[PDB]
Parts: C-alpha cells; structure tokens; sequence
C-alpha cells in the first residue's frame, strides 16, 4: 500500500535522524567509556547493580533495526547509559564525571534534534 511506505520513508528517515544525533552523542564520549556494554567478564555483579544495561553500540544495532519508533525511545535509552553510570560509580570517579559531562554536553544536540522531529514531522 501506498500508506506503508509514505510512513516506512518516515520510519527510515526518523532512522536516518537518529543516527545523525548518534554521532554526535558519541562524539562528546572521547574517552570512549559508553562505547560498549559493560563487560560482564570484568564486573560480574554488575546486573545485580543495573537492571537495565546500556551503551551507544546497542542503541546503534537498535538504531540500524530501525527500532526506534519515535525521539522518546531513543532519549529513554540516553538516559540509560547517564543514569546506570552515576547510579553505579561513585560520584569522585573518572566514570561519574565522564557520564555528567556527556548528559551536559548532550543536552544541546538533544535540543536541536527534538526541533526538527517535530518540523518535518
Ligand atoms: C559504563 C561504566 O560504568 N563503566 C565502569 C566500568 N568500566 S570497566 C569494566 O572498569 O572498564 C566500564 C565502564
């Protein structure tokens, strides 16, 4: 149908967003810290810690799924990998401060970015 496709030019668009904001999140990650899940080898009570593991390689295999349906879900999964952080590091660490720099940074590249989803639609 004409209908699905119109919408699935949205749904890959939306995707062709995303990625756009991806980049530029990761980008205020030098360090490289939110980059890949944490090693459950390396931490292995960390699930008993978080019960909702995040990182930016798992939102990006999301992200290429064309899993996220809206800006919402893929904020959602931002937060996340801040929240996880602060919650299982201690605040004088170099993790903490990495997580409180990335949300800063962040905030303004997700403001841009929820001004154009509702501008294009
Ligand atoms: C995201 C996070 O909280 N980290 C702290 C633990 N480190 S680790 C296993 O020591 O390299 C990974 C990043």
């Amino acid at each position: 149908s004409m209908e699905q496709v119109a919408m699935e030019l949205r749904l890959t668009e939306l995707t062709r967003l995303l990625r756009s904001v991806l980049d530029q999140l990761q980008d205020k990650d030098p360090a490289r810290i939110f980059a890949q899940p944490v090693s459950l080898k390396e931490v292995p009570d960390y699930l008993d810690h978080i019960k909702h593991p995040m990182d930016f390689a798992t939102m990006r295999k999301r992200l290429e799924a064309q899993g996220y349906k809206n800006l919402h879900e893929f904020e959602e999964d931002f937060d996340l990998i801040i929240d996880n952080c602060m919650k299982y590091n201690a605040r004088d660490t170099v993790f903490y401060r990495a997580a409180v720099r990335l949300r800063d940074q962040g905030g303004v590249v997700l403001r841009q970015a929820r001004r154009e989803v509702d501008s294009i639609g």
